[PDB]
């Protein structure tokens, strides 16, 4: 079904800027959509989505249409619109009621879970593997329940800040470190995370070295941390486990507007760090892979976004197909 190379964009449900693109126009480059976002209204539980495209039969039908080449749809929970708060079991229910209803309907392949607020850590809450905080025993809960009630074939993804995965390992805490607590407790379910990495400023590798974004280096250094596992919280008894390699993926603007922040990196630069990453070819960087091999099983990049490339003369989908497709 799913390549072990992949390109994942996310597809706007909403014109930004740079405008609309109708699903079957989209470049076949990429092998999965993410169609964002579904958002919430004031209960913040209960997700809503309306195509922002044709009617509801329409884009059902486009979905089928991309599902028919080989492509997977999945529907992007979050933005900022798309705040979700599950503080206690009504809500949990509301939250995986809608978002079942959603899959139906339109015939999604699985979610992605793209939420960067309304995520914090209690005092309290220190362990990744027993978390206690609602919100994120909650949706750890939820999305084990949507995941259970679709085949094998349900995709589940995520796209948290670096804040939340990464940071783990300056605290634990608040946003610190976050969604590790997610990713360990969905992890038999997960089929790929994408963390961000941009709009990010600077980052800690394993190290305890700062890389800043947008930097061979840093794209290494960050996905390291989940392709080998990290001490969280300066604790060197509190291991974060590695992912599978085809657990890791690289999210990435697609042009530099995408990242009005910073993070955006040259593909020639990129295709350094992807060298590294899964070959283990260096470049002459300062940052030292825990792999000296390399991990070739590394599942892809995603970007923000299938919009934004677009609009950048296709420089991520093509440059990237190229490079995965010549491994
Ligand atoms: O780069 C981004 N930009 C914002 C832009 C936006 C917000 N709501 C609608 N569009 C976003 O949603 N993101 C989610 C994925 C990356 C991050």
């Amino acid at each position: 079904n799913l390549g072990s190379k992949l390109l994942v964009g996310y597809w706007h449900n909403f014109d930004n800027g740079t405008g609309i693109i109708k699903l079957k126009d989209v470049s076949p480059k990429w092998d999965v959509i993410n169609v964002s976002f579904g958002e919430t209204g004031g209960d913040r539980s209960t997700v809503e989505f309306s195509p922002v495209y044709g009617t509801d039969a329409d884009f059902k039908s486009d979905i089928s249409y991309l599902k028919s080449k080989g492509k997977k749809v999945v529907l992007s929970i979050g933005g900022q619109n798309g705040v979700v708060l599950l503080p206690d079991n009504a809500a949990k229910d509301r939250f995986i009621n809608s978002i079942q209803s959603l899959i139906d309907k339109y015939g999604f392949d699985g979610i992605d879970i793209d939420l960067g607020s309304g995520i914090y850590l209690n005092g309290n809450d220190t362990n990744f593997k027993n978390p206690t905080t609602p919100q994120i025993v909650n949706l750890i809960s939820a999305i084990r329940t949507i995941s259970d009630h679709y085949g094998p074939d349900f995709l589940l993804s995520m796209a948290p800040e670096t804040a939340y995965v990464q940071g783990g390992y300056s605290a634990y805490g608040s946003i610190w470190g976050a969604y590790l607590p997610i990713i360990y407790g969905v992890k038999d379910k997960l089929t790929y995370i994408h963390v961000q990495h941009f709009n990010a400023g600077s980052g800690i590798g394993m190290d305890g070295n700062n890389y800043n974004q947008g930097t061979a280096d840093y794209e290494v250094a960050m996905a390291d941390m989940l392709l080998h596992g990290f001490p969280v919280g300066g604790n060197a008894n509190n291991i974060f486990p590695a992912l599978r390699s085809d657990q890791v993926m690289i999210g990435l603007p697609a042009a530099p507007a995408a990242a009005p922040s910073g993070g955006y990196i040259s593909p020639t630069e990129m295709k350094k760090a992807l060298n590294y990453i899964i070959k283990g070819v260096p470049f002459g960087g300062k940052y030292k892979l825990s792999n000296q091999s390399g991990y070739p099983a590394f599942r892809g990049l995603m970007s923000w976004s299938i919009n934004w490339d677009a609009k950048n003369n296709f420089e991520f989908s093509n440059n990237y197909r190229t490079y995965f497709d010549g491994l």
